[PDB]
């Protein structure tokens, strides 16, 4: 157990990248591929 703790979520679609509420999915994707781009990542999973 651990220290008194929320669950946020107003809208289906929130991004965890930078922490964006869309109203429609399509959004939600247009918007967090860009975070993807000029950076070095890791190995992608999913
Ligand atoms: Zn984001």
């Amino acid at each position: 157990g651990s220290s008194g703790s929320s669950g946020t979520g107003q809208r289906p679609y929130e991004c965890i990248e930078c922490g964006k509420a869309f109203k429609t999915k399509s959004s939600l994707i247009c918007h967090r591929r860009s975070h993807t781009g000029e950076k070095p990542s890791g190995p992608s999973s999913g």
